[PDB]
C-alpha cells in the first residue's frame, strides 16, 4: 500500500508516440529556456523595493528547484537503507519517482515560507508574505513542469538547462551587461586608477573554467573483447567527472538547506545551528560550512577551508554511494546490454553471470573515486572563486558537453529509426 490516491491526483504530461523531430525537440527546448530567463525578469508582487539579494539567489540560491531539495531525502532515505527498495520493478522505479515528485511540491511551499520565514523580504505582513510565498512556491512549481516537457518533448534535461542557464547568463550579464565587470574595469582604467578588482573575478572564472574543463575530459577507459571476432577490439570510455554530476549538485544543495534552514531556524528561533547576524553565517555548522567563494579566496581563516573541503568531500561520497544503493550504473541491465554484442571485458570472462560480476565490483570504487575528485574539485574551484559560481561552472560545463552529445546522438537517430538502443 501507498499514497496513490493523491499520488494520482497529481498531474504529469502526455507523452505521444508520435514523431517528435529533432528540430521538435530543439524548438521545444528553446520555448523553455526562454520563458525562464523571462520568468529571471520579472519581479514578484511586492508594494516595495526593499530587498534585492539577486546575488543569493542568483549563484544556485533561490532558483534551487525544490526537486534538488526532494531528491535529497529521497536518496538519503532510499539510500541509508531506512526505507529499502529494489527499484528493479516498475513499482519501485514509479514509487520512488513518483513519491519523490509529491514530495518536491511539498517542498516547494516549505522553500517558499522557509524563504520568507528566514526574512528573504524584510517586511513579514502576514498578509502581504502569505501572497508573495504563493506566487513563490507556485513560480517553482512551473520549473517542476517545464521540466517535465523538456524531459519528454525536447533535448537535454531541465533542471541541468536551468543551472547551466543560469550559470551561463549570470556570467554574460556579470562580466558585460549594465553594471558589468569587464566595464567597470576597462572604465577604471580609463579614469586613471586601474582597479585589479574589477577585472579579477572574470580571470577567476576563465581560470575555474580551463580547469573544470581539462578534467571533464578525462575517463576511465576498459578494453573491450571482440564481438565473435578475434584481435584487440573495443577501449569504451567512461564519463569519469560527469559520473557524479546529480551527485556533487545534490552535495551543494545540502549545504545550501543548511544555510537557509540555519539562518531560517534563527531568526524564527534558538540558534541550533548557527549564529548568522549580517544575513550569513558568522559561527556554527553553518559557518564551518559556508562556501568561501564570491571575488577573492579567503586564506584568512585556514581551518575554516580545511574543514569545508573535508566535509564537502565526505557529503559527496555518500550522495554518490547512495546514488549506487538506487538508480545509477545498474549491472544487471549492463549484463546483456555487453551479452547482446557479446564483448567481455578485455581481461576476460565471456560468461553472464561473470562480466556481470567484474562489472559489480569495479563500480563501488569508480563511483567513490569519482565523486570524492568532483567534491574536491569543485569546492577548490569555489576557492580560486568565478563569476556564477565555481561549483555552478563545473557543473554547467558538464551539464553543457552531456548536451552536446545530446545533440549528436539526435543529428544520428534522425537518420536511421530503429538503433534508438545502440
Amino acid at each position: 500500500k501507498k499514497l496513490i490516491p493523491i499520488l494520482e491526483k497529481i498531474p504529469e504530461v502526455e507523452l505521444p508516440v508520435k514523431e517528435i523531430t529533432f528540430k521538435e525537440k530543439l524548438k521545444w527546448t528553446g520555448i523553455v529556456l526562454v520563458l525562464y530567463f523571462i520568468m529571471g525578469c520579472i519581479d514578484v508582487y511586492t508594494a516595495g523595493a526593499q530587498i534585492p539579494a539577486i546575488f543569493g539567489g542568483t549563484l544556485i540560491t533561490l532558483g534551487i528547484g525544490p526537486i534538488v531539495t526532494a531528491g535529497i531525502i529521497m536518496q538519503l532515505l532510499v539510500g541509508s537503507g531506512i526505507i529499502q527498495m529494489d527499484l528493479s520493478i516498475p513499482e519501485n522505479r514509479a514509487l520512488f519517482q513518483g513519491c519523490q515528485k509529491l514530495l518536491s511540491i511539498i517542498m516547494c511551499f516549505v522553500e517558499a515560507v522557509l524563504f520568507v520565514g528566514a526574512g528573504a523580504f524584510g517586511i513579514l505582513t502576514p498578509l502581504l508574505a502569505f501572497l508573495v510565498i504563493i506566487q513563490i512556491a507556485f513560480g517553482s512549481i512551473i520549473l517542476i513542469y517545464l521540466d517535465e516537457i523538456v524531459s519528454k518533448y525536447g533535448i537535454g534535461s531541465g533542471i541541468g538547462l536551468f543551472i547551466a542557464a543560469g550559470v551561463s547568463q549570470t556570467i554574460f550579464v556579470g562580466a558585460l551587461g549594465p553594471e558589468g565587470y569587464l566595464w567597470k574595469f576597462l572604465n577604471s582604467l580609463i579614469q586613471g586608477v586601474p582597479n585589479i578588482e574589477y577585472i579579477a573575478p572574470i580571470i577567476g572564472t576563465i581560470i575555474v573554467f580551463l580547469m573544470v574543463v581539462y578534467a571533464e575530459c578525462m575517463r576511465v577507459e576498459i578494453p573491450l573483447a571482440h564481438g565473435r571476432i578475434k584481435g584487440a577490439v573495443g577501449k569504451y570510455p567512461i564519463k569519469f567527472v560527469y559520473v557524479s554530476n546529480i551527485p556533487v549538485i545534490l552535495a551543494a544543495a545540502l549545504f545550501a538547506n543548511i544555510q537557509l534552514w540555519g539562518l531560517a531556524l534563527y531568526r524564527m528561533g534558538i540558534p541550533i545551528l548557527g549564529h548568522y547576524e549580517g544575513g550569513r553565517a558568522v559561527d556554527g555548522i553553518a559557518y564551518y560550512l559556508s562556501t568561501p567563494y564570491g571575488l577573492s579566496s579567503v586564506i584568512s581563516d585556514p581551518i575554516h577551508a580545511i574543514v569545508y573541503m573535508i566535509a564537502m568531500i565526505i557529503t559527496c561520497v555518500m550522495f554518490g554511494i547512495f546514488w549506487v544503493e538506487t538508480t545509477g550504473l545498474d549491472p544487471k541491465s549492463m549484463a546483456k546490454r555487453i551479452g547482446s554484442l557479446g564483448m567481455a571485458i578485455k581481461g576476460f570472462r565471456k560468461s553472464e553471470k561473470a562480466i556481470e560480476h567484474r562489472l559489480k565490483r569495479y563500480i563501488p570504487p569508480l563511483t567513490v573515486m569519482s565523486s570524492a575528485f568532483v567534491g574536491f574539485l569543485a569546492t577548490i574551484a569555489n576557492f580560486i572563486g568565478a563569476l556564477g559560481g565555481g561549483t555552478g561552472v563545473l557543473l554547467t560545463v558538464s551539464i553543457v558537453y552531456r548536451m552536446y552529445e545530446q545533440l549528436l546522438r539526435e543529428k544520428v537517430s534522425e537518420l536511421h529509426p530503429a538503433i534508438a538502443k545502440l
